[PDB]
């Protein structure tokens, strides 16, 4: 039985007048790595100028070669407010992230996320998520 | 190296742990100060603080009480205080035995149970956060631990 | 019961560089001298298959560690070889050079891995040192 998600939508905005994350540490020029951003990332339900914020992803990502990401998939929804998904994984735009757990009504959740680029505005862009969770609350 | 892949099953509700009154010692500031900021919000954004927490855990409050594991991690704020630590203990029984949390908020909501090493491997399950009892350099928050142990 | 698949890693050796031509890690935050914690290592620690110059470049353990008494983990393991590129393994734990490190996650052929990884010292550089990993994890059935 897996948790019938609809495709959510992650705004990640870098910069601009509507950004959503911000770098606290910045990459050693010897070794090239050690840039810690700290994000706040909008996710909506959909597409277009109707779309309704449902989750925030609060956490941060460190670059390392490649971004390591960890953040927590907090719900805004009104019948899923205060459940979380729990992520962890690398890249931000694309490949994979792990679902490493969850609270409320995802407790003990585990699955992966899927990635998409879906559209590359001026100060930001916007990643399609596809979710694979499972939760044995039954 | 050398990878080998076996197939079998996993028992999901195998061993069921279920830790009450537990209270954790989340102490900005004081003498008794067990966590510290390195970075600043960034005052454009709103974010960015990073706090870097070595709370202790007592399985008791009041003057009996006796500490029983530490809460190793960090937690950023991005809105909202998004925590990830090592809760290893420090009792005999289980000396070594760790578990691996995550998730949103410090004072009160749920943490996620991601993992363990020792007597919790592969642990998963929910942690309750309940404010026990404020105070002048912080609060003490009760722990409520619910998960389970597959034991394959 | 759940039917999957027992992982199980064996002789993979973790090069962790603090220092040296070959540093893969640096710090950006210093520990506090009021209370004794603060440190933050952001690191991509290589991963070979064995020891010698004839050993292959296998993974990278790409996160950060901090220190809060001890040094808590947190990093993707990610596979390089041909047949598991893109693959990985999240981490959680404490303690670098020994202990017990908890599998948390995973992606690609090690979807919603679940497991631990047990490190030990292999060998003792003036640079850093060699931590040999051995896996113990499972994945679900598809």
């Amino acid at each position: 039985n897996q948790i019938n998600f609809t495709k959510l939508y992650l705004h990640h905005t870098p910069a601009g007048p509507e950004q959503n994350q911000s770098a606290v540490t910045s990459n050693d020029k010897k070794i090239g790595l050690g840039c810690i951003v700290v994000n706040n990332w909008s996710v909506y339900d959909g597409i277009g100028s109707d779309a309704k914020l449902v989750a925030y992803a609060k956490g941060l990502h460190v670059f390392a070669g490649a971004w390591h990401n960890s953040f927590s998939l907090v719900f805004e929804d009104e019948r899923l407010k205060g459940s979380t998904l729990q992520v962890m994984g690398l890249i931000v735009e694309e490949g994979d992230w792990a679902i490493v757990g969850g609270t409320g009504q995802f407790a003990m959740a585990t699955g992966v996320i899927l990635k998409k680029m879906q559209e590359q505005k001026q100060y930001g862009n916007i990643i399609e998520l596809t979710i694979h969770g499972f939760c044995p609350l039954l």
